[PDB]
């Protein structure tokens, strides 16, 4: 019916930075050689789509952002082997092209085709698949996912189990993902370990997922909004800290809690300032600090080098360390296996075009993950 | 026969930074509990002990700085059990107490009782065993080896093997270990990886060697002096870069010519911006970048965290990454063993009168490793 034809749907689009996602009917191409045009069933509002309103994450505007999501395989370009028409899939905002470097490489899963060092916002040709009024509007990560219906890259994609729930799985396209491999896969925690977690939205409670799993010991939250300290405990969490509270530096509460410092510290948040901490407040001989907030556009933050000789390890990741299609589909079935909760990381549900809302509740601090239905 | 009696000898005193170290006459106390006193053979001139000279790290003066040697026990305090009058002994710059935190943790290796943190200059129990002029002096990271006579406590000392070579092996005392544990030990370099090394001294060498011992399949040696290329080649570097050489800056340079970045990099200078460039041309999804040179005292390094968030590893390491009591007697061994060798990295031997000209072949760029005999 509506393969091989430009489809006419709403979007929201984002024109200008700092202002609301306005619901438009816009054209999508359909599928060119090796992409995959997909009918969006729900879609998760995450803090970096909200960046890109801010202007923090700079990206080509006017776009169509989302990234976190779950749908339907409507038609398939030429080419298309992996996924065929009906078929459930997670677009995935960290390719894997299966061929470069990074993806041949056993830990390395930023693959050279991303479209996140340097956004071009178009599709791999370098062209777009969307029109508004006759202008072309960017893609957002190969995915854009805040329309109705989308075109991604045979690479940007993973087909997921028929049986699964849409509404809860689209957490695996990022924020649970990111969270759980951080810990589990990026920090590599341990048993037993203390850990610090700075940011309790709905990566970092992910991350609190992946710490408990990993068996920590002990799992110290911290955030400035305390109404999010019961949903930390809740998912792991075994005291939660808020530094408004304290006359002293964080880190030195965090160290004088740990009595030195905590094993495995994780920045989920997107400061600098707080970047450096998680570092300090982590054993200085044998500390491991991840960073997974995404940092203000061309920042740079400063640190005294001292902090790692003594012995401590800094790294940072996308996605979780986690390979995208080789992992996203195997997420899902540990889902389906009851391995692991989405539920408690989503508090809010609403429609496709209350996206605005939907993102007001996040600024407000009201919300850890709102999904959006189509 | 000097036991339980002070010794007065020569040894170079720092009384003021930036100035020649004044051979001079000290009285020597004999060792109390726990302490051992011994009689040095052979130390080298580090990097590090010049920093104290150019106040680029900071401990109480005046001091009798050196911490790389090899020598004999003259005689022990009370309590003492690892070591007796007569063993060879290499005094450790990093303890180990063996009942800390970090002791007891299976990768930590910067023992709690360290004197670098906050250096103070003093035995374990708060004084000096030193005095010269009729004032007491400072001891430097507890080993303070450019003194024919020194007094260590028990948690600083190794006995190693009775037939080694004490000339050659003090290296092991500093600048081997340091260097071949960075690469071995710390980044842990794997077979057929590339490597870039940044400093071509007594350490850099070492890690060049580390490298070759791992496995490396191109050892990249950057320093700005072509001096040191050569031997640099001699000890496992397949290609030398010069900085000057290039119109373009040496991040670029590398990341082209290891097509894309390398594996693992290593800053062994002590600059700011050499451990930011050094961390820059490691692969941005999967490389690994350890500090291993000491910058100067409160300062900070800017640095973009983007180039951590797509998958960098950063870390610095003491000592190589060791547990010093447990790690010398064993490097010692398989000194002996033939396993690696030392030669490569001594260019000149001078009597223990002729420090000041040591440090000045260091600062010429004239030597690698300098050891001064007793
Ligand atoms: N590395 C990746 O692949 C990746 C993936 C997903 C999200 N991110 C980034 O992770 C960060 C968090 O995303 P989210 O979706 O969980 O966000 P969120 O907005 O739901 O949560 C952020 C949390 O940090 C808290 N916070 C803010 N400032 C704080 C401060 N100064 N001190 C202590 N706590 C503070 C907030 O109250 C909030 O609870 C964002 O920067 C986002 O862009 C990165
Ligand atoms: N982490 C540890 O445990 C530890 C142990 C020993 C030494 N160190 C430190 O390691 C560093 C090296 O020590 P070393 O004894 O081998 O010193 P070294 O003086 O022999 O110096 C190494 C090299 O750095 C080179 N260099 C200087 N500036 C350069 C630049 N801008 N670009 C490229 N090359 C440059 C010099 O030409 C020299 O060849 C020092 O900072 C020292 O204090 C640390
Ligand atoms: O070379 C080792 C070394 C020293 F001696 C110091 F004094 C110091 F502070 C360091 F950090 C070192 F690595
Ligand atoms: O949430 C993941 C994420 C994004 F969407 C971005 F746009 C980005 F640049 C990141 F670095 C992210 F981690
Ligand atoms: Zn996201
Ligand atoms: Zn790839
Ligand atoms: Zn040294
Ligand atoms: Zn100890």
């Amino acid at each position: 019916s509506t393969a091989g034809k430009v489809i006419k749907c709403k979007a929201a689009v984002l024109w200008e930075e700092k202002k609301p996602f306005s619901i438009e009917e816009v054209e999508v191409a359909p599928p060119k050689a090796h992409e995959v045009r997909i009918k969006m069933v729900a879609t998760g509002i995450c803090r970096s789509d909200d960046h890109v309103v801010s202007g923090t994450l700079v990206t080509p505007l006017p776009v169509i952002a989302g990234h976190e999501a779950a749908g339907i395989v409507e038609s398939i370009g030429e080419g298309v082997t992996t996924v065929r028409p009906g078929d459930k899939v997670i677009p995935l905002f960290t390719p894997q092209c299966g061929k470069c470097r990074v993806c041949k490489h056993p830990e390395g899963n930023f693959c050279l085709k991303n479209d996140l060092s340097m956004p071009r916002g178009t599709m791999q040709d370098g062209t777009s698949r969307f029109t508004c009024r006759g202008k072309p509007i960017h893609h957002f990560l190969g995915t854009s996912t805040f329309s109705q219906y989308t075109v991604v890259d045979e690479i940007s994609v993973a087909k997921i189990d028929a049986a699964s729930p849409l509404e809860k799985v689209c957490l695996i396209g990022c924020g649970f993902s990111t969270g759980y491999g951080s810990a589990v896969k990026v920090a590599k925690v341990t048993q037993g370990s203390t850990c610090a977690v700075f940011g309790l939205g709905g990566v970092g409670l992910s991350v609190i997922m992946g710490c408990k799993a990993a068996g920590a010991a002990r799992i110290i939250g911290v955030d400035i909004n305390k109404d999010k300290f019961a949903k930390a405990k809740e998912v792991g969490a075994t005291e939660c800290v808020n530094p408004q509270d304290y006359k002293k530096p964080i880190q030195e509460v965090l160290t004088e809690m740990s009595n030195g410092g905590v094993d495995f510290s994780f920045e989920v948040i997107g400061r600098l300032d707080t970047m450096v901490t998680a570092l300090s407040c982590c054993q200085e001989a044998y500390g491991v600090s991840v960073i997974v907030g995404v940092p203000p556009d061309s920042q740079n933050l400063s640190m005294n080098p001292m902090l790692l000789l003594s012995g401590r390890t800094w790294k940072g990741a996308i996605f979780g360390g986690f390979k995208s299609k080789d992992s996203v589909p195997k997420l899902v079935a540990d889902f389906m296996a009851k391995k692991f909760a989405l539920d408690p990381l989503i508090t809010h549900v609403l429609p496709f075009e209350k996206i605005n809302e939907g993102f007001d509740l996040l600024r407000s601090g009201e919300s850890i993950r709102t999904i959006l239905t189509f």
